[PDB]
């Protein structure tokens, strides 16, 4: 027996039941829903699906709100064990010829007093110029491409080089995409983003995302995860024929 | 996209989000729910699971409540194409020496004005003395055992013979049984029942179940589908050594 489950489950079932009566959900609709749940499972989309609609709320309960950096969902594409980068400067692992503009990120990690948090490790992950994540696409190796950890200098500053991630489309043809495009008449795009996770002894993990100014999807994120402070100004420069996009961000972590 | 589907989804979504805040669902709890949903599907238990918890409510919306016969859930074990029985009287297909007490069911199919519904077909199915349903158990062949269609006499009366169903246990070991037995600390038993489906041109389908007086789970159906109108008095008598259980019911259909 588990009392937590009993408490919650009965109120959950009561609420869905009232929901079924109040919205007149009939036999054929029910079977549609049922078959839809089955197909989400068959496509392995539950993490994708649940993250898209409910994970922002779970984050809220967990991280609260305040002076520190805002959360954004982890999503389903994180992978533990990303390699530590200590090169100067640190570059995420990528293919020779890795497509996209080049990107340089600088920033810092401090608490709310502005003391540097030397004990932090920062995970980074993002998709290819083509909208795929390593480990999650048949078109990419199951290797740590575009994934890495960096540690702050003792003054708290950090830096990593990579490629510029682009807007990402949840597949139109899977059940998650079919809900977003067809049944809801919306779309299934997210704006371009860099995923960040920062942990440190004495501190609450920060899991967040960084977005880019002028992204067409900033106001219609299909996972509803954009916050204004997380949208980054871009300074575009040329070097040797290659465009570099320079972005910067100061992370503040929450005590505990 | 259909306006109501959209407003239904957005509202469902708000229900869940409020639920998550109001009860403070944590990240690990969220992950537990996620992997459990993944389980139900991998076990092929969505029909079993949703039927257990929500199909009664869906039924109440769809069929309603009046002076016609009460609905009860279809559940996951129905099978199309059962044979027409026309013997004297109709006997459901069963093995030689099929275990359990012999059962004789009698009754009628009428409209609400008392007139017999000659165009009706009644499907019947129920489990064996061992709690097995044919086509859903490796302990039985994939043949129409304890499943059949009967047709009323011109005066609306009906009769078939079978064996007496007994309490049915949802498997303990599966995700549905785990939530029921282990996490909720209850049981996964249903009381003994006979499944009935009646269709007739110009009438709405009746899906219902018949239960038996004195069953120990009439007050604790793991699927919440017992209604006192559908609990049948049993007249038990001996005939040439064998116990017969006699049960009777007058079905009433609503017009289209
Ligand atoms: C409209 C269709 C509805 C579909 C809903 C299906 C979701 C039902 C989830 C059933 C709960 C699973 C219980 C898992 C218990 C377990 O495996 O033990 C592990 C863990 C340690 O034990 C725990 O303490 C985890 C407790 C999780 C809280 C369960 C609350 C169930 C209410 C549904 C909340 C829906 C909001 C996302
Ligand atoms: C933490 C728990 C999360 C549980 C997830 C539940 C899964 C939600 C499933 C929503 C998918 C909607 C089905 C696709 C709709 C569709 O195909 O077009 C509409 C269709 C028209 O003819 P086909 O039929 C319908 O209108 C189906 C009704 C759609 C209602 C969706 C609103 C979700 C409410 C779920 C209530 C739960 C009842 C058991
Ligand atoms: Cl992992
Ligand atoms: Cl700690
Ligand atoms: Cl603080
Ligand atoms: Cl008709
Ligand atoms: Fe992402
Ligand atoms: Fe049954």
């Amino acid at each position: 027996a588990n009392t937590r489950v009993i408490e919650l489950f009965d109120e959950f079932t009561d609420l869905i039941r009232d929901f079924i009566v109040r919205h007149e959900i009939t036999t054929p609709e029910y079977e549609t829903i049922m078959q839809y749940m089955i197909s989400v499972g068959e496509a392995g989309e539950w993490p994708l699906w649940l993250d898209a609609f409910f994970e922002t709320t779970v984050d809220s309960v967990s991280y609260g709100k305040g002076n520190w950096t805002s959360s954004a969902i982890q999503g389903p594409f994180f992978k533990e064990g990303a390699p530590l980068l200590t090169g100067k400067p640190a570059t995420l692992p990528m293919r020779a010829d890795e497509p996209g503009d080049r990107m340089r990120f600088t920033g810092s990690v401090r608490d709310t007093s502005g003391t540097p948090i030397t004990g932090a490790v920062i995970d980074v992950w993002h998709s290819t110029n083509d909208g795929n994540y390593s480990f999650f696409s048949p078109a990419l190796p199951d290797q740590y491409l575009l994934r890495g950890r960096v540690v702050p200098a003792e003054d708290g500053s950090i830096e990593f080089h990579s490629i510029r991630p682009v807007p990402y489309e949840i597949p139109k043809a899977g059940p998650t995409g079919q809900l977003m495009n067809s049944y809801l008449g919306r779309h299934s795009w997210r704006p371009a983003h860099i995923h960040i996770r920062i942990t440190a002894d004495g501190y609450r993990p920060l899991i967040t995302q960084l977005y880019f100014e002028g992204d067409p999807y900033l106001d219609s994120d299909s996972c509803s995860a954009v916050k204004s402070e997380l949208v980054l100004p871009v300074n575009k420069i040329d070097i040797d024929g290659e465009t570099w996009q320079l972005v910067d961000f100061n992370f503040i972590l929450q005590h505990n």
